[PDB]
């Protein structure tokens, strides 16, 4: 298993906008294009970023492209950052997945809010890091996602990925 398809099975993938867990608009695997209320400005966020007339619509190679541009962001995004970082150098290669999923999902900020479970993270506290993982906005209003992640970094395997 590898990043790429642990967020596949996370986010899906669709072609045409559609609203996230939080309404908002997005396309492809996860790409967020606004928190804007009007399709228009998403309509518009999209062809900018693929660069021809979507109109609201895309190919699986553009869903692609997107893709590895997101986790390229987000991993350079985790290095960039002074909290992240760290944490991310301290992890086995399973759990740097687990890392970058809740960037890819949260950003950067939100996920460097997680003071104490990162804290955790890094001193391999496996168990304790979880059940702070768990006291969060996070797993309350993505529960199976939040789940998966944490069942991630308390085994550094990838056994809840299997069978989906
Ligand atoms: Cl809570
Ligand atoms: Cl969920």
């Amino acid at each position: 298993m590898n990043i790429f398809e642990m967020l596949r099975i996370d986010e899906g993938l669709r072609l045409k906008i559609y609203k996230d867990t939080e309404g908002y608009y997005t396309i492809g695997i996860g790409h967020l294009l606004t928190k804007s209320p009007s399709l228009n400005a998403a309509k518009s966020e999209l062809d900018k970023a693929i660069g021809r007339n979507c109109n609201g619509v895309i190919t699986k190679d553009e869903a692609e492209k997107l893709f590895n541009q997101d986790v390229d962001a987000a991993v350079r995004g985790i290095l960039r950052n002074a909290k992240l970082k760290p944490v991310y150098d301290s992890l086995d290669a399973v759990r740097m997945c687990a890392l970058i999923n809740m960037v890819f999902q949260m950003g950067e900020t939100g996920v460097a809010g997680f003071t104490n479970s990162l804290r955790m993270l890094q001193q391999k506290r496996w168990d304790e890091a979880a059940v702070n993982l768990a006291k969060s906005r996070w797993y309350n209003q993505t529960p199976n996602r939040a789940k998966r992640v944490i069942t991630t970094f308390r085994t550094g395997t990838w056994d809840a990925y299997k069978n989906l």
